């Protein structure tokens, strides 16, 4: 079962943050991260092909964001403002796809 | 300031993936190699990366788990039971004037 875990939970302003991954399904073709809750082309951050290892970023790519091989996405320079929702779509080779949201929390 | 290295997580399960984390580079770099244990040595160097290109070049303990990242961060996939743990950066700055910092992981 797809889950998304912040390290730290709480972050200060201007600092890092991990979004690990747990439960990866098996026969992936890629992952997409979003920010917020959603799944919507225009909050996305990054789509990322396993098998090319190509990440191409989304209308809602700041610099911030870097995404790892694991599927993790580190968000560095955390503003203030933000809610700490960040939504990962797995995309299976069978195109039956699975979602996780998980956030942190600003200080 | 002070250059410091964190493992995501601190403890790994063994055949599972660390990322080291690098927390207050200076400005003015060239690039970040990165070393298999405690010591800059050539012996031990995983990658060698220039900023301004995006290279990385492997060195001779270049293993195929290890990735480094545009943030200097490494990502290393199947760490083994017998892995020590320890992971050494160096900053190569535009000056040479050169900084170093180790982190390590534990396996279990
Ligand atoms: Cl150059």
């Amino acid at each position: 079962k797809l889950t998304i875990e912040s390290m730290p939970l709480s972050v200060a302003e201007g600092k890092e943050v991990l979004l690990l991954v747990h439960n990866l399904p098996q026969h992936l073709f890629g992952y997409s991260w979003y920010k917020g809750e959603r799944v919507d082309g225009n909050s996305q951050i990054v789509g990322y092909v396993i098998g090319t290892q190509q990440a191409t970023p989304g209308a809602a790519y700041s610099g911030r964001e870097t995404i790892y091989t694991n599927a993790s996405l580190l968000i560095q320079n955390v503003t203030q403002n933000d809610i700490g929702f960040y939504t990962l779509q797995v995309i299976k080779s069978d195109l039956v796809n699975e979602e996780a949201t998980g956030q942190f929390h600003v200080y």
